RNA sequence: UUUUCCUUUU
């Protein structure tokens, strides 16, 4: 960073590498201006970036939701001579799941074989979850079969992945299968395999057995995480046992472990839905203090709430807040007022925010257009 | 040095 300028200062030529880490870094903290003035930089300064320059900022375009851009970049490194290599693909076709297109990351999967490329581990696991989170089980577990054809060894991402998607399915005594399956493997299961597993049995309605395995967990030796506590909170609120929830969200403090915005989130939308708007709202005031900042699903959570509430003014002027504070809207909040305007029998006002949803360019849904009293 | 798994909102 400034260590960085400080050694060029000393007239010190800095590796390729040096760079790479360097936009890397800028990527993951969310600053990918900076990422790609560096880039810019390297290239006036005729240090030629290289293929892991190139993945780099794919990766975090991808990320940044610019998925069009990345795809710019790859046809630029292809125009240059800098072949696309199993990371480039792999990385493509996670962006291009996470996106909404899947066959257009089947067809990145075709290319690359095309290209000498061997698909690995990463690029079976990454199309395992995008098959899963699109309904496709059937074909994920065909290309978990596959890989072991292929002489590639599913792993502990591999195992997790396929377990979350036979929970989100129903299989959770599949699942529970494939998690014994593992172990008599010598995969060794982490926090990311019992969390997925503690969800899967919340959402099936087997609080009681999830929080059995949150003790059996403990009791293995895998401290929680974050997120271990967050999918209990969830639990605990969908269940109408929210003084639990908050005895839990204590609890994690009191063992080390950091609330974070996703913890606020999912305590705020289950104050929100059992009518105490009076705490999710004070919650929500904790949060900034506490130097969290609420993100989109924060407004959406509390824009909901107020909504349902009949408190529309109020739920504008959290929207107006959120607009102010540089948080972008999505379909999501935009749902949510039309829904919430819909329902009161304010249609023009439902439909000048509809009008203006697109003027952002944001995509409306089915959901936008089935939301009409009209009928 | 870069890519894949789990939790929250309509």
């Amino acid at each position: 960073l400034e260590l960085f300028a400080e050694l060029r200062r000393q007239g010190v030529a800095p590796t390729v590498v040096t760079y790479n880490t360097l936009i890397d870094g800028l990527c993951k903290a969310g600053k990918l201006d900076e990422a790609l003035k560096l880039f810019e930089e390297m290239v006036e300064k005729g240090i030629k970036p290289d293929v892991v320059t190139y993945n780099t900022l794919i990766d975090g375009l991808c990320k940044a939701g610019k998925l069009d851009e990345a795809l710019k970049l790859f046809e630029e490194m292809v125009e240059k001579g800098i072949k696309p290599d199993v990371v480039t693909y792999n990385t493509l076709i996670d962006g291009l799941c996470k996106a909404g297109k899947l066959d257009e990351a089947l067809k990145l999967f075709e290319e690359m074989v095309e290209k000498g490329i061997k698909p690995d581990v990463v690029t079976y696991n990454t199309l395992i979850d995008g098959l899963c989170k699109a309904g496709k089980l059937d074909e994920a577990l065909k290309l978990f079969e596959e890989m072991v054809e292929k002489g590639i060894k599913p792993d502990v991402v591999t195992y997790n992945t396929l377990i979350d998607g036979l929970c989100k399915a129903g299989k959770l005594d599949e699942a529970l299968k494939l998690f014994e399956e593992m172990v008599e493997k010598g995969i060794k299961p982490s926090v990311v395999t019992y969390n997925t597993l503690i969800d899967g049995l919340c959402k099936a309605g087997k609080l009681d057995e999830a929080l059995k395995l949150f003790e059996e967990m403990v009791e293995k030796g895998i401290k929680p995480s974050v997120v271990t506590y967050n999918t209990l909170i969830d639990g605990l609120c969908k269940a109408g046992k929210l003084d639990e929830a908050l005895k839990l969200f204590e609890e994690m403090v009191e063992k080390g472990i950091k609330p974070d915005v996703v913890t606020y989130n999912t305590l705020i939308d289950g104050l929100c839905k059992a009518g105490k708007l009076d705490e999710a709202l004070k919650l929500f005031e904790e949060m900034v203090e506490k130097g969290i900042k609420p993100d989109v699903v924060t407004y959406n959570t509390l824009i909901d709430g107020l909504c349902k509430a009949g408190k529309l003014d109020e739920a504008l002027k959290l929207f107006e807040e959120m607009v102010e504070k540089g948080i972008k809207p999505d379909v999501v909040t935009y749902n949510t007022l039309i829904d919430g305007l819909c329902k009161a029998g304010k249609l023009d006002e439902a439909l000048k925010l509809f009008e203006e949803m697109v003027e952002k360019g944001i995509k409306p849904d089915e959901l936008t257009y089935r939301r009409v009293v009209e009928s």
